[PDB]
């Protein structure tokens, strides 16, 4: 009563919504949500301190984000380092955090069972933490590492370079991260004792007039209610003033500017920027959204189409983008083609030409009536989220809108207003624009360098000349607003559930030419349902060749239709199309109404594609940059992907591709297509608001429409081929290694192949790995520090599965290969050391993992849709593996281990994939790591499967059916 300072009223939620809310705030002026879900598997809190990147004192960049760090390490209540994490694995629950300019959000879940062991501890973040000055030293690591994976990464760089290029006196330019340099190194050498200031920060900003806090769980409303007070009313309120950034980083001389940026991978872009007053006080109206729509449009009449059919762009991206409190900006960016390179300003004409247009026409209340009316759909049939993302969204935005309104906010429009609109386009003008261009060509003409990342880029100033040639932009004819939407739902009706209906997904039809697996929703009934489509033909991945036809086609197809389908996707309905290794994939999620629709042109328009010639040399060339650039993807990357191409039968390299690509020419691609098209087998699951009949007949109108343009016929079934995996011999350890040429660091994946997949020998891996999850974190990363990247769990493909580690450092391959052979004996002894309880504990945690039930359509679809792609059909899956599990005792995971991943195990099966660092020319192969044998290093991949078994495929569980 005292300790609560208001109790908002009726939070507006959607009628759909079962879940119960009460907003509040708390004396010391914490704002809350208390959300209530009696079916929850998983309860969730979370905290939003309003403070960020921007606060972090000048001399010591990313204090905020390394704060952040240390508050899971340990509190006066709860000291040990690790406390908070291990009760969460221990209890189902998992956990996170993430630092922005203004905020750190902090949330978690846990099994509903332990809201407030887990709260309890979760609170302490906030009221004693130890900043312990062990702890310090080694996550002062942990960020650097954080840091150096982003140093190589063009988005980092270009984001920290706007920072760098606008005015250095505004606590923009600020870098963020931080690093060993700026969080240790430096301080020491400046006589900094750090722990002060952590402790010093802290203190000065979690004050709770700064802090909004969402809990979800199955407990009444009341009950949560006294819980959150219980443990925040006692945060002290040291009344801090919420720093205000009146003023725009980007000022006069920031204008009418341009940039040339070098990029590490081989892309072309340009990036155009508009400074804006901050629009966020005007959300029930949203102007930059207005004019985020139109500029952003992709449909016909749009500034996009222009763009390229001029081949000068492929994509489109524009809006409002954030900023801070204070200031926002106007953003319109285009990749670029070797021709739209060549055009920049001509491409800066038409947009200036395409915005003309907007003033020309000034203001349209049927576009937000429009934009409104979708999104009040939207709110409606908004599927229940997963509680932890919820929690952690709440929780921020609670810091910008009414209690009662934390909900709808963010969806409802609900005044027009041209006068906004026609203020915010004023400051889409020439005069005050700033141009990026990203392109290699400029490799060589820099001479300047961001200190953080050390991008190299050349400024120059926009001529007076050009300015002008802007501003005198006309209306050009090719420009048109978009047209009502004719795709926008309107039937919204809940078919009456079918009696014959069934829980799992029913195979209701079994013919040469397709399988159709079917269920209709009994649990989230909206408005909506999935059409999931899987295409066979072994034509689509028989060589490298037709590999990248496979792709090109679809790739050209999307092009064609996306004009087209952008309307659907504006109106909840988008598809997904890509080639895969065994053909191609289809699906088509959202309100189902208009689905058919689309359905119908998707496949009409792959039966009957016609190629445009400059489509096709466009698209090639940037899938031949796209290969390329792989070069740059990240260590582990590179780990995973060499071990994927290693244990796989098939399995075409990007080099061989990239090899293969040159041969694929106009003519060659016309007649795959159809040699594509001409035999296939299709196997489909459709989920959601949809009948029986309805899907038989969205299943043979697919079929129907093939027949008649493609001529399709059944696929053999014998041709019906699926890969298998590499099958490694009892006591052996193989090592492939290879050098990433642009990041300075390593990678690893280290395989323990175990069997085939089983409902024994799935639970053994599973239970085993839930055993050392944190375990693993903990030792290789918060106490160790290997780097930033640190994971372990189960691997499974072709129906095989094993135990494998993950690591991006600084340290070499062999180095983390001896680590990790450590950790792995400290895990067999913490697991004959453990109470009979403590392993029961984890059985719990894995059950209530697996059992945890999905929230939405998507999602359910999902598993279904895995259990039918791995062709195991094993819907009952989770029942019968956590019925089975349940079973397991310490010894059967301790013969497991002996049997199968001890150094010295008799059908120990190992493969080791080390990733150099750019600067390590060759290299070679507290705790005791066992003593390893000698590695056999793989020279050839294709030489490695010749000379091994290979394994069975999984038999399917009939699902007799007709």
């Amino acid at each position: 009563n005292p300790a609560i300072k208001r109790i908002g009223n009726h939070i507006t939620k959607s009628p759909e919504d079962k879940r119960e809310y009460r907003g509040l705030e708390l004396a010391n002026g914490i704002k809350v949500l208390l959300i209530s879900d009696p079916t929850t598997d998983k309860s969730s809190a979370a905290l939003d301190v309003h403070i960020g990147s921007l606060s972090d004192p000048p001399n010591i960049a990313g204090l905020s984000h390394f704060c952040q760090h240390m508050l899971f390490l340990g509190t006066k209540k709860y000291p040990k380092e690790n406390e908070y994490s291990q009760f969460l694995s221990e209890h189902a629950g998992s956990s996170n955090a993430f630092t922005s300019g203004e905020h750190t959000n902090y949330y978690f879940d846990v099994s509903h069972e332990h809201l407030e062991g887990a709260l309890d501890r979760f609170a302490q973040f906030f009221l004693c933490p130890l900043f312990d000055e062990s702890c310090k030293d080694r996550e002062v690591n942990a960020v650097d590492s954080e840091h150096e994976k982003n140093v190589m990464n063009d988005a980092w760089r270009l984001f920290q370079l706007e920072k760098a290029t606008g005015n250095p006196k505004h606590p923009f330019s600020k870098f963020g991260t931080g690093n060993k340099y700026t969080l240790e190194t430096r301080p020491n050498q400046e006589g900094i004792d750090v722990r002060q200031e952590l402790l010093k920060f802290h203190s000065a900003y979690y004050s709770s007039n700064l802090m909004a806090v969402c809990v979800l769980g199955r407990e009444s409303l009341d009950d949560l209610t006294n819980l959150v007070v219980k443990l925040f009313s006692e945060v002290e309120n040291k009344n801090v003033p919420l720093p205000e950034f009146p003023e725009h980083p980007f000022q006069e001389e920031h204008l009418k500017q341009l940039y040339k940026i070098v990029p590490i991978k081989d892309i072309r872009n340009l990036y155009v920027t508009f400074p804006i007053p901050d629009l966020q006080k005007y959300y029930k109206s949203n102007p930059g959204h207005y004019l985020g729509h139109l500029i952003g449009h992709e449909g016909p009449g749009s500034l996009l189409s222009e763009l390229k059919s001029k081949g000068w762009v492929n994509t489109l991206v524009g809006g409002q983008k954030e900023g801070a409190r204070g200031f926002m900006f106007f953003i319109i960016n285009v990749d670029l083609t070797e021709e739209g390179l060549l055009h920049v300003e001509d491409i800066i004409l038409h947009m200036f030409q395409y915005i003309q247009k907007l003033r020309a026409e000034g203001p349209q209340e049927w576009v937000f009536q429009e934009c409104k009316d979708l999104n009040a759909v939207a709110f409606r049939f908004k599927d229940k989220e997963r509680p932890r993302g919820y929690t952690s969204k709440i929780a921020g935005i609670l810091h910008y809108y009414p209690l009662e309104e934390v909900l709808t906010a963010e969806y409802l429009l609900e005044e027009f207003r041209p006068d906004l609109i026609e203020m915010v386009l004023d400051k889409l003008r020439p005069e005050n624009v700033r141009v990026a261009i990203v392109s290699k060509s400029f490799e060589g003409k820099t001479d300047r360098t961001e200190e953080w990342y050390g991008t190299q880029y050349k400024q120059e100033a926009i001529p007076d000349e050009v300015i002008k040639k802007w501003q005198n932009a006309d209306l050009n004819g090719k420009f048109k607003l978009p047209t009502k939407n004719e795709f926008i739902p309107t039937n919204f009706e809940i078919l009456p559930l079918e009696k014959e209906a069934t829980p799992y997904p029913a195979l209701i039809k079994d013919t040469a030419m397709s399988k159709l697996w079917f269920k209709q929703d009994d649990k989230f009934f909206l408005p909506k349902a999935c059409l999931n489509f899987e295409f066979f033909s072994p034509f689509a991945y028989v060589d490298p060749l037709h590999c990248n036809m496979a792709y090109l086609y679809l790739e050209l197809l999307k092009d064609s239709l996306n004009e087209y389908a952008y309307a659907a996707e504006l109106a909840g309905l988008s598809y997904d199309l890509q080639n895969t290794i065994y053909g191609m994939y289809l699906s088509v999620k959202g309100y189902n109404d208009k689905q058919p629709i689309l359905l119908k042109k998707i496949i009409e328009k792959m039966a009957t594609f016609e190629i445009d010639e400059k489509r096709f040399e466009i698209i090639k060339e940037a899938y031949m940059r796209s290969l390329n650039n792989f070069r740059a993807e990240q260590p582990h990357q590179h780990a995973m992907y060499y071990l994927r191409l290693l244990m796989t039968e098939v399995a075409w390299t990007k080099d061989e591709l990239k090899e293969a690509l040159d041969d694929v020419t106009l003519p060659r691609l016309k007649a795959f297509i159809p040699q594509l098209l001409s035999r296939l087998h299709i196997e489909a699951l459709l989920h959601g608001n949809i009948t029986k009949q309805a899907a038989l007949g969205i299943m043979q109108m697919v079929e129907d429409t093939l027949i008649e343009h493609a001529h399709t016929k059944p696929l053999l079934p014998s041709q019906l081929v699926r890969y298998r995996e590499v099958q490694l011999p009892d006591r052996g350890w193989f090592v492939y290694q290879q050098r990433n040429e642009v990041h300075n660091n390593c990678g690893i994946e280290i395989y323990y192949q175990t069997d085939m997949q089983s409902t024994s020998e799935n639970m053994f891996l599973e239970l085993f790995c839930q055993i050392i999850s944190e375990p693993c974190f903990n030792t290789l990363r918060t106490k160790e520090q290997l780097g930033y990247i640190v994971f372990s769990g189960p691997r499974r493909a072709n129906g095989i599965q094993g135990l494998r580690f993950i690591i991006q450092s600084e340290k070499p391959p062999h180095y983390l290969e001896s680590r990790v052979e450590a950790f792995l004996i400290t895990m067999e002894k913490s697991i004959e050391d453990m109470t009979e309880e403590a392993f029961q504990k984890h059985i719990q945690a894995l059950a209530i993992r697996r059992l945890d039930k999905p929230k939405k359509l998507s999602a359910e679809c999902a598993k279904y849709w895995g259990e039918i792609i791995s062709q195991q059909y094993n819907f009952d899956r989770d029942n019968t593996e956590v019925a089975y599990l349940k079973t397991l005792t310490k010894e059967d995971i301790i013969k497991f281990y002996k049997e199968m991943l001890a150094v010295d195990a008799p059908r120990r099966h190992k493969v080791s994939v080390h990733v150099l660092a750019r600067e390590m020319d060759s290299c070679p192969v507290l705790s005791q790591a066992p003593a390893l044998p000698q590695p056999e290093v793989i020279q050839n991949m294709t030489e490695f499967k010749r000379g091994l078994p290979l394994f069975p495929l999984v038999k399917p569980h009939i699902n007799f059916m007709a």
